[PDB]
RNA sequence: GGGGGCCACAGCAGAAGCGUUCACGUCGCAGCCCCUGUCAGCCAUUGCACUCCGGCUGCGAAUUCUGCU
RNA sequence: GGGGGCCACAGCAGAAGCGUUCACGUCGCAGCCCCUGUCAGCCAUUGCACUCCGGCUGCGAAUUCUGCU
């Protein structure tokens, strides 16, 4: 079940939302070209974010690359996204 | 060894300076007029601060009323200082 | 923010679009590199000062056309 | 910040001192009370969204003289 969108848990939810986007395209976009990263803090979501990638070969380079790597002393659970993005089903 | 200037520790040590002295300021000077409060982050001080009274009086009035009071989650440990400060000192 | 340095970089002026900002006006806005006030993240610390000062890690902002020599 | 209300409050104008701000200029600055964006503190949460939204607690800024009716 891979896709354009892969999901990240297990972050460090006390970083604020704009520091994770910044430093989340930081770590990636290496892979290719990001297209949006989608965070919020709620108790819904809370410690986990939606980096949408271009194609879908850089989600795939970037979920196997990074899984585990520590970000902010917490190891990163990466994963595909159940569904892609609706800004990937607009397409 | 009770002299003008009360001693507090045990602080929530993530909290501001700012806030600190602000927050302080609050729940004393309801037991006299206050000179100044002393706080700093360093390794050093960290989770500590110095209320200085106007009269002796109101820092056993504080010391005795307020010990043991949550103060940001976290029980006051409150008591005379080992000298005056140097404010005081010069009278 | 602040300081320094690049084969990295025509120069100056206007205009628009941005950044800062509660909000306009002044102002400021290519690209990497290094140091660094902040701020933040774990980690450590229960500690008696009035002078700033723990370790490690990370964020550290804003560009386009137009004309002249 | 934002909104509302007080036996709490002469009115307006200038001047100085402050606040905001990277920094001046514009601007804004009695006192309590209530609600509340932020921000912060514990507490809880390992959670698949693209619409804002967990509980409790706390911070939530800046005044003086001068003249006129």
């Amino acid at each position: 079940r891979p896709n354009h969108t892969i999901y990240i848990n297990n972050l460090n939810e006390k970083i604020k939302k704009d520091e994770l986007k910044k430093s989340l395209h930081a770590i990636f976009s290496r892979f290719g070209q990001i297209l949006d990263i989608l965070v919020s803090r709620s108790l819904k979501m809370r410690g986990q974010a939606f980096v949408i990638f271009k194609e879908v070969s850089s989600a795939t380079n970037a979920l196997r690359s990074m899984q585990g790597f520590p970000f902010y002393d917490k190891p990163m659970r990466i994963q595909y996204a159940k569904t892609d993005s609706d800004i990937i089903a607009k397409m």
